[PDB]
C-alpha cells in the first residue's frame, strides 16, 4: 500500500524542515549580536552547526534510502553520507560533553575560570573535537577500515544499489565508545557535580537570610544597646558570607554592598550608644530585606528552572541517543537477535534530537530576547 510512503514522508520533511530552521535561528544573532558572543556561545554554535550539517546531509539523503526501494547516487557518496552521518553524531555528542564541562569549569571555581581561556582557546577546543570526530568517521571509511564478515555484506560492498550498515566488531565497539559512551560518562559525572554544588550555594544563601532575619526581629524589640550591637553583628557577619557566596551576580553582589553598606551604618550607630537611630536604620535593613524577596523569588524560580535544566538535558539526550548505541552493540554481537527496522528507527530517534537542541540551549532570556526580532 501506499501509507508506508506518504504517512512518513511528511514527518520526515517536517523533521528536516524544524531542525534546518532551528539550526539557522540559533548560529544567527551569536555572531551578529553583541552580549551573545562568549565562550559557550563558541561551543553552542559548533553544535549547532552539527546539528545543521547533519539535517541537510544524512536526513534527506538517508531518507532517500527509506521509502522507496535502493540507493540512486554512488558507491563513493554512499560512503561520503555514511562517513559525514558519523561525524555529525559524533561532533554532537562531543560538543554536548564539552558544554557540560564548560558550566563544571564555570561553576567549579569560578574565578580561575573568570579568566584562563579565551576565544583562541576555545576554538582550539572547537577544532580538537571536530577533528577527532572526522579521525573517529571519515578515516575508517572511505578506505574500507571497518569491512565485514558478512555474505549478505559482501554482496552490497560491491554493488552500487545499496547502503546498509556492517561494521566489524572493533570498528563498532571503538566509535560507540568513542561517540556515545565516554561523552556519558565525563557528562554524566560533570553534572552531578554540578548539581549538587548548585543545591549547596542555594542551601547556603537560604540559610544566611534566616539568621539575618532573626537577628532583624531580635532588633525589633531589643531593650539595650547591647544587644543591638550584637545582633548587628552577626548580620553583618551573616551578609558579608552572603556576599563571599553575568550581570545577574553583579546586581546581586551590588545589592549585597548597599544591605552591608546600610548594617555598617546601623551598628556604628548601635556603637556610638544611639539605640533609637539604630533601630531607625534597622527598619532601612527591613526595607532592603523586603526588596530582597521580589528578585530571589525570581531568581530562586531560574535556579530551580535551570535543575529541571539537568532533567531536560539529561533525558532528552539519554532517551534519545541510549537506546541506538545500546543495539548497536547487541546487533554486532549476537547479530540474530537484533532486526534492521527497529534498528533504523532506533538511529532516527538520534536523529530527531538535533531539532531538540535549540529548544533545549537556548532557553535563556538573551537567546529569548534575541530571537524575537527575527522570528
Ligand atoms: C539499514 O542499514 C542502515 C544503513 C545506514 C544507516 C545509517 C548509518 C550510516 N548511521 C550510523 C549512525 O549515525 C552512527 C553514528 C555514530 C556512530 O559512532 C556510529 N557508529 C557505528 O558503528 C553510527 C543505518 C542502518
Amino acid at each position: 500500500d501506499e501509507v508506508w510512503v506518504v504517512g512518513m514522508g511528511i514527518v520526515m520533511s517536517l523533521i528536516v524542515l524544524a531542525i534546518v530552521f532551528g539550526n539557522v535561528l540559533v548560529i544567527t544573532a551569536i555572531a551578529k549580536f553583541e552580549r551573545l558572543q562568549t565562550v559557550t556561545n563558541y561551543f553552542i554554535t559548533s553544535l549547532a552547526c552539527a546539528d545543521l550539517v547533519m539535517g541537510l546531509a544524512v536526513v534527506p539523503f538517508g531518507a532517500a534510502h527509506i521509502l522507496m526501494k535502493m540507493w540512486t547516487f554512488g558507491n563513493f557518496w554512499c560512503e561520503f553520507w555514511t562517513s559525514i552521518d558519523v561525524l555529525c553524531v559524533t561532533a554532537s555528542i562531543e560538543t554536548l560533553c564539552v558544554i557540560a564541562v564548560d558550566r563544571y569549569f564555570a561553576i567549579t571555581s569560578p574565578f580561575k575560570y573568570q579568566s584562563l581561556l579565551t576565544k583562541n582557546k576555545a576554538r582550539v577546543i572547537i577544532l580538537m573535537v571536530w577533528i577527532v570526530s572526522g579521525l573517529t568517521s571519515f578515516l575508517p571509511i572511505q578506505m574500507h577500515w571497518y569491512r565485514a564478515t558478512h555474505q549478505e555484506a559482501i554482496n552490497c560492498y560491491a554493488e552500487e544499489t545499496c547502503c546498509d550498515f556492517f561494521t566489524n566488531q572493533a570498528y563498532a565497539i571503538a566509535s560507540s565508545i568513542v561517540s556515545f559512551y565516554v561523552p556519558l560518562v565525563i557528562m554524566v559525572f560533570v553534572y552531578s557535580r554540578v548539581f549538587q554544588e548548585a543545591k549547596r550555594q542555594l542551601a547556603d544563601l537560604e540559610d544566611n537570610w534566616e539568621t539575618l532575619n532573626d537577628n532583624l526581629k531580635v532588633i525589633e524589640k531589643a531593650d539595650n544597646a547591647a544587644q543591638v550591637k550584637d545582633a548587628l553583628t552577626k548580620m553583618r557577619a551573616a551578609a558579608l558570607d552572603a556576599q563571599k557566596a553575568s550581570p545577574e551576580m553583579k546586581d546581586f553582589r551590588h545589592g549585597f554592598d548597599i544591605l552591608v553598606g546600610q548594617i555598617d551604618d546601623a551598628l556604628k550607630l548601635a556603637n556610638e550608644g544611639k539605640v533609637k537611630e539604630a533601630q531607625a536604620a534597622a527598619e532601612q535593613l527591613k526595607t532592603t530585606r523586603n526588596a530582597y524577596i521580589q528578585k530571589y523569588l525570581k531568581f530562586c524560580l531560574k535556579e530551580h528552572k535551570a535543575l529541571k535544566t539537568l532533567g531536560i538535558i539529561m533525558g532528552t539526550f539519554t532517551l534519545c541517543w541510549l537506546p541506538f548505541f545500546i543495539v548497536n552493540i547487541v546487533h554486532v554481537i549476537q547479530d540474530n537477535l537484533i532486526r534492521k527496522e527497529v534498528y533504523i528507527l532506533l538511529n532516527w530517534i538520534g536523529y530527531v534530537n538535533s531539532g531538540f537542541n535549540p529548544l533545549i540551549y537556548s532557553r535563556s532570556p538573551d537567546f529569548r530576547i534575541a530571537f524575537q526580532e527575527l522570528l
